[PDB]
């Protein structure tokens, strides 16, 4: 979680 | 990965 990929800022789920 | 938890900067593997 947080930044790069996951659930946060990147990929994955949540931002970019 | 990259930054927060995971594989990468903060938490579980790698940096902080």
């Amino acid at each position: 979680v947080g930044a790069x990929a996951x659930v946060x800022w990147x990929w994955x789920w949540x931002g970019x």
